[PDB]
């Protein structure tokens, strides 16, 4: 029942992707203060957004017995859902390789939603990342998975 | 709009302290893994809360903006909530410094919770994190602040 | 001779200063490509400015025999040189310490400069950072210093 | 122009080259330290082509944008030119991959530059890099690229 | 002068390698190990996770060192109570041009190391004893074992 | 408990520590052979070692877990062939003004370097041991001075 990076040695490189997206919750001057341009250490949605790829980047580094993998691709989508006081974060993790890569997607979302909070802590201290889950991955051996 | 890593070099020292906590949410067939020992990997909330710890001190490199900091304490704790069917992350950062702590608080939890997650991925790929958020925070200009 | 990180453990700590700049020289295909939002990948100004930021936390990490210390203040600046077909960083750092952060901003420009070449690349291979140099520091002993 | 790291996953694995170089220029006082093995914290060109070295290897924890990659192959050669007051440094990058490895040969000779300069600053704090630029790339789908 | 030696042109085959570590206790270190330690947490499970971690983080700390992706890699430690020794075993294995050598010494080393951390606050004087290869495997000098 | 966590010592006052940690490397025939010829080809084992230790050293609390991260003040590592003995020993001393010893980070430099000497010559020979990682001395903390 110890700790142990699992043994995928015999398993062939295929092509993986994984979809994974985060909620952060906005009080009132948090989006207020988001729609003028922050708080004063920059745009938010921008930082957090970049802070999203770098994550993604350092998933290994972050989750003690995740496969070190080389990434071929990355997207990260920040964006302001104004009816609904909530920023909305999307992160696709892409490569060919023999284990997944969902928590690379995963930890891109989390991250960017972390930035969020150090871009807008200032304003509102109570703010709230809530749900970082899993949306689609594909490439293994289960196959396809939506949520 | 452009970001910037605030100039604290003109600021007081003080003792600082932020405590914040995340959630797991599972679904049956995670919780019935976890309570046997997890999914093979190892023990999932022993492997968390040490991911807690050492996300901590590696704030500075995921948060663009964070200032980086000697930390005097790190307390980690990921319990699980038999009846709730979910797993309680908390933790707490102390330092004496010219800045906060909340964004280490914040973080650790981040990364337990997606620890959790890595841990348990194999039974529920749609278990959720959720939740992440300040509980207390002191020493800052604003002062005492608790949720 | 032998390589060392010089013992600065008994020198009292001070006020520390540095500031550098750099530039990147530009083809008029990289210059049309920029003004037009960059080659595909994103903006290269925007991502080589926080690049920058986060080079300058990383400095110790980068150069071997460089004193890894807390920094207080960061601050990073990339400006389209138009006309010359110029692009200029320039960053200061600031701290507390018993020596100086001469490389942190140094370091900062150049990983700037160095994202600055890959965000345009595509557009010209044969893109030059043409200087990284040293504009001011105080502190220490020995402060003062302007080129 | 939203950042993005370039989708290369279908493209196939192939052998990349890259070569680039970077100079630092030098004052009479840190010529004269140089010469004399540094300023007392070692051997300037010896810590700066490790570092040049090591620098490769950590292109993509520096370069947001870049695809981390496993590289095959990293030589680094640092050397002064006396006569022309001048530190030349060269490297050439190797890998197996999707993508070139031109980053990780610029990287390389950046941070090799910058370990030059932090070895020698005592005895002059306005030594000035130069010229960082790629020599040689090869690979990819757009063939031989070579400075002329 | 320091290279990394190439191995483009190697061929990618399955490679595995298997090194141990010994961190000599003293009465006073095995006592607090006895009782879960010196207040830090459990020495073995922390250094058990940090040998893991190591194991990923080896090209980032032996210069010369490849950097490859990582298929597999176990890491063991175990308390020898009577001969009042911790023995620390780890195997890792990749699909690559190069060995895994390096990533198996480096995983004993750093969970050794942690052990350490885990109980100096006990007794200053325990010692990281040996760090050997036991086996390796894959390339083209083939099987190795002590 | 037995939970892990970084102790808290943000109430203890910040004084100079200090300490001293030694590693051996005990070599084959060939191993030896191939130290004095200047290595197998991948360059200089012991200059490489000894900034692979200095490196190490400043990565101390990013490789063990509960590790508080602190601000080196100094690092001085040696690494020697030791002929008639047929082995490499290194030495560490580092420094700090800290709550907390850095006896972690002169082992680990130690620790890493010796690794280091392994990976520059283990194409000589696989078969290299590296014996006796221990501390030799510590100062500084309520402990006081410690001396092995």
């Amino acid at each position: 029942g110890r700790p142990r990076m699992v043994d995928v040695t015999e398993k062939p490189e295929t092509f993986r992707t994984a979809t994974a997206e985060a909620f952060v919750e906005l009080t009132e001057e948090a989006l207020s203060a988001l729609e003028k341009g922050g708080v004063g250490k920059g745009d938010p949605l921008v930082v957090a957004q970049l802070a999203g790829i770098l994550a993604a980047k350092k998933t290994a580094d972050l989750i003690p017995l995740c496969h070190p993998l080389p990434l071929t691709g990355v997207e990260v989508r920040v964006e302001l859902l104004k009816a609904e006081k909530r920023v909305r974060i999307e992160a696709t993790v892409k490569t060919k390789a023999e284990t997944g890569v969902e928590m690379e997607a995963m930890t891109a979302c989390a991250v960017a939603a972390l930035t969020v909070y150090d871009m807008l802590k200032a304003a509102s201290k109570g703010l709230v990342i809530s749900q970082v889950r899993l949306l689609h991955k594909a490439g293994g051996k289960s196959g396809e998975w939506r949520r």
